[PDB]
């Protein structure tokens, strides 16, 4: 089979995880998607000439059993850590996602990309500088996205694939 990349989208409720995922998979924006639905999506794409399958888990937070969270963290190859640029708490929450994923995977080298979504809004509480500073401290890429306009969406997911490739070649 063609290579499959298992990507997991995490972040606080309301930041735009579902809207980002649906833009990637279906190329349209969704005003409303039930905040409590978690699902696994698939899409065949070409990234730098490689035809590959993206498996994308659009997470929704707590699971029936915590073992389910640990399972997807251990299985997932790369993580999009999403906050919204107008939601400071969601940005603060990134620290916990970073830690928890590394903790489950028992690894210091986990492919991740920091995503600041809702960039189409002038309303902003998290400046680009602050997010850059955090990404710098993690040694991971940072991309500002808008699920609404699609700006940065392919870059976010494709950059995460490229981070997974760098990890695999070691
Ligand atoms: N303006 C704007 N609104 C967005 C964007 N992404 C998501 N939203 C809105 O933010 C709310 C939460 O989005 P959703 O995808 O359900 O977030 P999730 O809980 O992280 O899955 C919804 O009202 C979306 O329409 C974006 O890039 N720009
Ligand atoms: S679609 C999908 C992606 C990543 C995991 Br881990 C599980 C399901
Ligand atoms: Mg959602």
């Amino acid at each position: 089979g063609m290579t499959e990349y298992k990507l997991v989208v995490v972040g606080a409720v309301g930041v735009g995880k579902s809207a980002l995922t649906i833009q990637l998979i279906q190329n349209h924006f969704v005003d409303e998607y039930d905040p409590t639905i978690e699902d696994c999506y698939r899409k065949q794409v070409v990234i730098d000439g490689e035809t590959c399958l993206l498996d994308i888990l659009d997470t929704a937070g707590q699971e029936e059993y915590s073992a389910m969270r640990d399972q997807y963290m251990r299985t997932g190859e790369g993580f999009l850590c999403v906050f919204a640029i107008n939601n400071t708490k969601s940005f603060e929450d990134i620290h916990h996602y970073r830690e928890q994923i590394k903790r489950v995977k028992d690894s210091e080298d986990v492919p991740m990309v920091l995503v600041g979504n809702k960039s189409d809004l002038p309303s902003r509480t998290v400046d680009t500088k602050q997010a850059q500073d955090l990404a710098r401290s993690y040694g991971i890429p940072f991309i500002e996205t808008s699920a609404k306009t699609r700006q940065g969406v392919d870059d976010a997911f494709y950059t995460l694939v490229r981070e997974i490739r760098k990890h695999k070649e070691k």
